[PDB]
């Protein structure tokens, strides 16, 4: 998260870090909690990834060093790549990790809610991504997790900054015209939540931009309104 500020513990329930253990244990991706055993995250994630043997999701954390070889964990039982994904900028850049165990809701760890069947056409203006990830292009992944307020803009003008991309429907998109808040490297796969009529939602999965905070160049986000079918399907 570029331009963010630390979040506290409880303020993010729903985020989790995931983790790969190999060749060296450290934070892979964000994700979010959307069921007892379902986590939402982007299918460009896994890329290189042997099985997901290797993977460890993190809930309830603050801080990445909290983490110790004494830290409970849910292992990952399935992997689901959506099937048309190729590459985060061409889109379905979507994935859901059935955990081996089910999560008990806390303080620390509750789900998202999808985006609402009847709320097609909401107006959402108190949009978050929260995150590890860089501060910068070149930056490493930081301790506290990060949160900042971000007000999406309308497919037409994310289309207008990225002529050499297919924005579709599918997508979403989030920046200020003159950048300074935004997403980056490490936040992948993490929530952008909105809060409508004091429920939040999860509008949006972190997954590509050009360069990070940059002039007139905003975060693009897996729509996720456009896949509730298909994360019903795979999770019932
Ligand atoms: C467009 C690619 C050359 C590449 N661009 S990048 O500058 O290296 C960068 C990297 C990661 C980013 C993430 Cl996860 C989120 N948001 C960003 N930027 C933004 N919100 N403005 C990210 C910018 C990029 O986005 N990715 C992410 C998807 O896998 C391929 C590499």
């Amino acid at each position: 998260i570029v331009g963010g500020t630390a979040s506290v513990r409880g303020e993010w329930p729903w985020q989790v870090t995931l983790h790969t253990t190999s060749p060296t244990q450290r934070h892979l991706c964000g994700g979010s909690i959307i069921g007892n055993q379902w986590i939402l995250t982007a299918a460009h994630c896994f890329y290189g990834v042997e099985s997901p043997k290797i993977l460890r999701v993190y809930s309830g954390i603050l801080n990445q060093s909290e983490i110790k070889e004494d830290t409970s964990f849910f292992g990952v039982q399935e992997i689901i790549i959506h099937d048309q994904y190729k590459m985060a900028e061409s889109g379905y850049d979507i994935a859901l990790l059935k955990l081996e165990t089910t999560v008990n809701y806390t303080d620390s760890q509750r789900p998202i809610s999808l985006p609402s069947k009847g709320d097609r056409n909401v107006i959402y203006t108190d949009c978050w991504v929260t995150g590890w990830g860089y501060r910068k292009l070149r930056d490493k992944i930081q301790n506290t997790l990060q949160k900042a307020k971000i007000p999406l803009v309308t497919n037409e003008e994310c289309q207008k900054r990225y002529r050499g991309h297919k924005i579709t429907h599918k997508m979403i998109c989030a920046g200020y015209r003159e950048g300074g808040k935004d997403a980056c490297k490490g936040d992948s796969g993490g929530p952008l939540s909105c809060k409508h009529n004091e429920v939040w939602h999860l509008v949006g999965i972190t997954s590509w931009g050009e360069g990070c905070a940059q002039r007139e160049r905003p975060g693009v986000y897996t729509n996720v309104v456009e896949y509730v079918d298909w994360i019903l399907e795979k999770t019932q």
